[PDB]
């Protein structure tokens, strides 16, 4: 999470499509789903970033609806966005043990209970939260099995992005959690 607003420039694909869903949520317009291989993955569009401008104009007060809107309705030759990083969302770095453990359970991809003396434990990993993504991929709407299997190959150091529940909860309502599974983009990103 940087605490910086960017800008990104944007360009609608040959089915005019960016790949991209948001959401409404206290009054902002947060990124709800980025689809894999879109114009919004490209440019490194991330669940949970908040959308501060489309083309210049303020989001503040949209529904999605008009967001989406907005954006169907845009010259697809540049859009521009104004963006703050994943502002609901924190990073939190740990250590794997001897064992391979970093030391917590999961349960559909929200976190339950922190192991005792673990480096989650000194680390303040939280419950009721939802993991988001493990060293910089999303990882929403896969399989429990599949996030232990993240972490069984990642390296020995290990980066995790979470979100509270409730707030996590709010984003992906109205979303079919099969498109999460199917749609939204879990790549490590291209150079
Ligand atoms: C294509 O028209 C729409 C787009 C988005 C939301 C909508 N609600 C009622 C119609 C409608």
């Amino acid at each position: 999470i940087k605490q910086g607003i960017r800008e990104v420039i944007l360009c609608k694909d040959q089915d005019g499509k960016i790949g991209l869903r948001l959401k409404s949520i206290d009054n902002g317009i947060f990124v709800q789903l980025v689809q894999a291989n879109s114009p919004a993955s490209l440019v490194g569009l991330r669940f949970g970033d908040q959308v501060l401008q489309i083309n210049g104009e303020n989001c503040a007060g949209w529904s999605s609806d008009k967001a989406h809107k907005v954006l169907k309705q845009a010259f697809g030759e540049k859009i521009t966005m104004t963006i703050r990083d994943r502002p609901f969302e924190r990073t939190i770095t740990m250590h794997k043990d001897s064992t391979g453990h970093v030391g917590f359970i999961f349960k559909n991809g929200k976190i339950t209970s922190i192991v005792k003396d673990s480096s989650a434990a000194r680390n303040g990993l939280l419950t009721e939260h939802n993991i988001c993504e493990i060293n910089g991929q999303n990882v929403i709407g896969l399989k429990d099995s599949q996030i232990a299997d993240i972490l069984s190959t990642s390296g020995t150091v290990v980066t995790i992005t979470i979100m509270p529940a409730f707030i996590f909860e709010h984003i992906i309502k109205r979303m079919a959690p099969s498109i999460m599974k199917s749609l939204m983009d879990h790549t490590i990103p291209e150079v």
